[PDB]
């Protein structure tokens, strides 16, 4: 059953990544929110990544379901 | 024939979601706390950072179980 | 009898699971490079680069799902 | 037969959930780093969050193997 373990896994390598890939741009998303804070040192850029990281969990959260 | 197949990536793709997921309800904690240090300057801040990474981990960890 | 194929099988599932992570963290510790030099520097041409470096990650991270 | 299905499951539930416990360990020890060069803006530690990432990213590279 190699058809069966070649399919399957083949598959499973690319799932893990797609998903990473998209945890990987939420992640981003953090470091530049991340980066204007290190820069301007703001409870309002604060208040931002807050609301940004929180959609980005909303998304996740979404697309985890299916 | 394929259906098993089917049935068994799909519950896998999700097993993944909801570990990524989860994670980043994680990482959320430690972006926030670490924006905190970045403004004011904590040496309590820091000490608050290390002590939730621990005890987030170890809630980590208590999934693994099973 | 069944009990080989299975372990086997869950073998490489661990095995792609480690590799991809390895690669996520090639990744991110490059983030943390740079997000480090904006701690010490402040410099906003590292906001551009760290802006290209994510971008770049997440280029090569779609070019590699697409097998 | 899909007890098979069952197991493999629980398994794979396992696998995953231990990767992530495994690379957060890492990341702790990178924030730990990080907060310290937040304080005090040191080249020191600049070069010194290099090698702790590098230890963790091989001990991940042995490790798929």
């Amino acid at each position: 059953m190699e058809k069966f373990k070649e399919q399957l896994l083949e598959e499973v390598k690319k799932i893990v990544l797609e998903t990473m890939t998209k945890v990987m741009e939420h992640l981003e998303k953090w470091f530049v929110t991340l980066a204007e804070i290190i820069i301007t040192k703001s409870e309002e850029k604060l208040e931002e990544l807050k609301e940004t990281m929180e959609k980005s969990i909303e998304e996740l959260r979404k697309e985890a379901e299916g």
